[PDB]
């Protein structure tokens, strides 16, 4: 048990780097695969492109002091320490919104109050690893005893929801701003349905050439080796098809050049931790603590319930996993990080997810019957390493980049949130609303509870999912966390009243 | 055995009379059926549009002699008539490609060689009449129990690869005649892309509605009744889309306006076989025998071998065939219509398939096998007569109809053409060229004869379609039956020859 109180100091990260750190020549040995390549070419897209998006958001919400430079070279030295050090190197770590969301407000509060925003920062990531060396000090990360699977879901449905409706939403505007009429270019004709027609295709190769997988057609060795390059074959098919257009435009993909800070007319790599143009005042010196305890609980809890989801026993993972070192780690670095300017970082999810199920392998035939189960997963440092590398060396190629329509990657986008569905309990339950009583499977939380005490868990499910969709759309979206939080009380005190112990054991089931 | 010879004069047509008519009744009391009327919904365009086609073609080749009413009105007369005393009602008859062909070259024989046209129509009618009960009365239709299954397959193959490419060559000329520039309508901006829009989302709503069918949602009787509604459902969804867009120009379906002579200035409903201008020759009165030979032969063919396609016995006909008394009703009202000016009309292969399998019910439950047998076909004489009444009545409408694109069309099209290669041994037999030899099925033509004897078999039956196509493409094109038939002796001489005794049965296995 990983997660037991020993009852000594720092004893968690003896344990943990005693447990992973012998297994560490096999991990850059089993690196030498097709898949593992495959797997580098899918997720640099999937990786780099967010870096660009939430870079243009964040320069303007900002007085343009933080922009893209600065986050891609922040995701690329996070990740290359992380995979070098780290104990779960199937973590893909990148900026994501309720980071944003705090940092447009903090500058917001600072603005109002006439302080510097880049200085304030340097303060709270002082705090932040104060905190974090508090905390693996006393053994504090086996709190994680209490996240059950009822919040893991919640969180993991949640998060594929929201990518999935801003991949779309991302593609009303092309047809907002490019609108059908016909008689930083606006009002284009053949736009907003070219682009439909690149994404739809690119979709739609992606799940072809994933059922070609499983078929019974060609050897086995050549059509498993296509089948795990289908996501780079569809871009390039696509790219191509693109590419032969020569009169129709299309936004391209665009990557800043040269290694510089956006704005260095009022700017350095270096952030004094006093005053840069005007004295600091005294008071925020202390009272940066308040807001560090914020970001503290956004980390923890995002980079702790992404490390449970994919450690499930159902997934064979094998070298073991570490919930002391990794929060060290992650916490750390952002902390350090603050003081060039650099933004904090924390484990994505949905690409945690989509990195770690596309090393996965299969078990054949053994004989006709259902989709077959996980054979292995093929833990390894080598993947994460090469797509940090190749995040932070976009730079220097980017002729090369801004070939690559954004519609193309619109439809991986759209693949990935649709595949990293399966595998949770709460969706498989959903189907279940819709079958009649005798259709449904052999499966334990079926036979041993009746249909209807079922149905009414996931009624309840389903309320709190959209109780916490309606807070991040509401303007007070910073307590988020918390109300994720509040979710573990309410299994722990009304769910074991309504329902009965043999009904809590059966959907709640640890494996 | 209906293919018997009885010996006395007329024996089969009284045979298949007494055989057939007292099933009377029941073919009009089965009709009540949700089924039925979503048949004659999806039937009705898949007759009306390609009437309209092969209309303006007509009118283009000739000097406006025949156009698209005169069309229109022999499918209706003829339709009527046909499922009123047929014997096979599952046969749906209409205009096609050698019929256009033969007309052009006849067309363009009477232009160079100084002689009317539509008079030169009537001799030829008259020939066919005379043919037809020559043959009836000699019971020659019963040479079709030596077309074999390698011939109906060859044939159904053909027949459906032709509509496939038809249908995707449809699409190219709009992209080719409005191109993608940006700046009897041409040349204009987002009309080659919506429609390849609404033709793909027309096919894939037809698609994801029939696999909704056979799924576990839903209760039984709404599944099915939604899964047998499919394609009027995708039709009126992407109409709805198209009618939103407004300032887009798409092209529509048009039909003729009134119950009149596409060229009333030089013709009339009633053609003097004596002459109409000038005398007719005596010499071609009698020199008529030699077209209306080639023209018994194409109908003969035609419609004898669709009539053998759809009566297969995995298909569940429980009512019976006939042989004699179609072929005697088809011939007779084409002669007779001819002497109008109307134009001669053959059974339609893949409409007539669309139109057997439409009305087909499948059994359920056990497990997931083999695709669930056949149960029944629901045989009637109201759906093909209120096809052809709906045919003819669609000129009083067509404001309505002029509110149709022809791209969502072209997506039922090719869902029609898709389907119906299903239950064809040639087709399952391709198949099995990609999948290695530990995957094949549980058949009899997999496990009682060596894999290399059934691919040599393949090969075979694709070299005889591939010289087909090439013929009909070739501009000798009228010598197309007579290839078809060619094929007979060479299954009988030399593949008996090639092949043993053990491997021709069950190869050519009739059930």
């Amino acid at each position: 048990d990983p997660l037991r109180r020993t009852g000594r100091p720092f004893g968690g990260l003896i344990r943990d780097v005693r447990r992973r750190y012998p297994h560490y020549l096999s991990d850059f040995r089993d690196a030498l695969d097709p898949q593992c390549l495959a797997a580098v070419i899918f997720i640099y897209f999937a990786a780099l492109s967010p870096a660009i998006t939430f870079g243009g958001l964040l320069g303007e919400k900002t007085q343009d002091l933080i922009g893209v430079s600065e986050l891609i070279m922040s995701t690329a030295l996070q990740g290359v320490v992380f995979c070098l050090l780290g104990a779960q190197p199937l973590l893909v770590i990148g900026f994501s919104g309720p980071l944003l969301v705090f940092e447009e407000a903090f500058f917001s509060f600072c603005s109002s109050n006439h302080l510097e925003y880049l200085v304030g920062r340097v303060w709270i990531g002082f705090w932040l690893v104060f905190l974090a060396l508090l905390m693996v000090a006393l053994e504090g990360s086996f709190l994680v005893r209490f996240v059950s699977r009822f919040t893991q879901e919640i969180f993991a449905f949640l998060i594929s929801l929201i990518f999935i409706y801003e991949t779309f939403y991302k593609l009303v505007k092309i047809f907002q701003e490019h609108p059908l009429h016909g008689c930083k270019p606006r009002g284009q004709p053949n736009t907003a349905l070219l682009s439909l027609v690149l994404m739809a295709g690119t979709f739609f190769i992606a799940f072809f050439l994933r059922k070609f997988k499983n078929s019974r057609f060609f050897p086995g060795r050549i059509r498993r080796v296509i089948g795990d390059f289908g996501v780079p074959i569809a871009i390039l098919i696509m790219v191509l098809v693109d590419y032969s257009i020569e009169d129709t435009y299309t936004q391209k993909l665009s990557v800043p050049s040269g290694f510089s800070v956006t704005a260095p007319e009022k700017r350095g790599w270096v952030i004094n931790p006093l005053g840069e143009k005007s004295p600091f005042p005294v008071w925020m010196m202390v009272a940066s603590l308040l807001p560090a305890i914020l970001v503290f609980i956004l980390i923890f809890m995002e980079t702790q319930i992404t490390t449970l989801i994919i450690s499930k026993k159902e997934r064979m993972l094998q070298k073991g996993s570490g919930f002391h070192l990794d929060l060290l780690l992650i916490v750390a670095m952002g902390g350090i990080c603050a003081l060039f300017g650099l933004p904090w970082l924390a484990a994505a999810t949905v690409r945690s997810v989509t990195h770690a199920n596309a090393l996965t392998v299969m078990s054949k035939a053994v004989a006709p019957g259902d989709k077959p189960k996980i054979q292995e997963v093929k833990e390894q440092r080598v993947t994460g390493l090469l797509v940090a590398l190749l995040v932070g060396l976009s730079i220097v190629i980017g002729d090369l980049l801004r070939q690559i329509p954004l519609a193309v990657l619109f439809g991986i986008f759209l693949y990935m949130g649709v595949t990293s569905l399966n595998g949770i309990q709460f969706y498989e339950r959903l189907h279940l609303l819709l079958m009649p009583p005798k259709h449904h499977p052999d499966v334990t939380y079926v036979k041993k509870v009746r249909t209807l005490r079922m149905h009414l868990f996931t009624a309840l499910q389903l309320l709190c999912l959209a109780l916490l969709w309606a807070v991040m759309s509401t303007a007070a979206s910073l307590a988020f966390p918390f109300i994720l939080i509040l979710t573990v009380p309410l299994r722990m005190v009304v769910l074991t009243r309504i329902f009965t112990d043999r009904e809590m054991k059966c959907l709640d089931a640890n494996e």
